[PDB]
RNA sequence: AUUAAGACAUUCGUGAGUGAUUUAUUUCCAUGAAGUGGCGU
């Protein structure tokens, strides 16, 4: 973990998401750059580059509670949506 | 020399005056920026 990061910046080290593996490494385009630490060999330390953080294709975003608005002039459609909406989100990922 | 001779159906006169090619009509409908890990047993 680089010990200089924005307060909203967090990492999931081992995840099934294996795209964007170049975001941590050697090249200057990487968001987090690993170089061999001084003194002791191995046990490299990481540096956070905010400029590369901005130009990342995908980010893991978690928000507070947010609203979903469904509009329909058909009352029976809305009431059927109300029954199935809690089940729909439980059964699906996005 | 004979109910005869002379006599432009002609003069003046704008097819002109008023008039919105306008009123009504959603470039909209459907659609996952997604899929997958691999090798070092």
């Amino acid at each position: 973990l680089p010990t200089e990061r924005p307060s909203n910046f967090f990492t999931i080290q081992n995840s099934p998401y294996f795209a964007q593996e170049k975001c941590v490494g050697i090249n200057t385009n990487s968001t987090i750059i690993l170089k061999k630490s001084n003194s002791d060999p191995r046990k490299k330390e990481a540096e956070f580059k905010e400029k590369n953080w901005s130009q990342i294709d995908k980010k893991g975003l978690e928000w507070q509670d947010f609203t979903i608005k469904i509009f329909s002039l058909k009352g029976d459609l809305i009431n059927k949506i109300q029954t199935y909406l809690p089940a729909f989100f439980i059964c699906h990922n996005f």
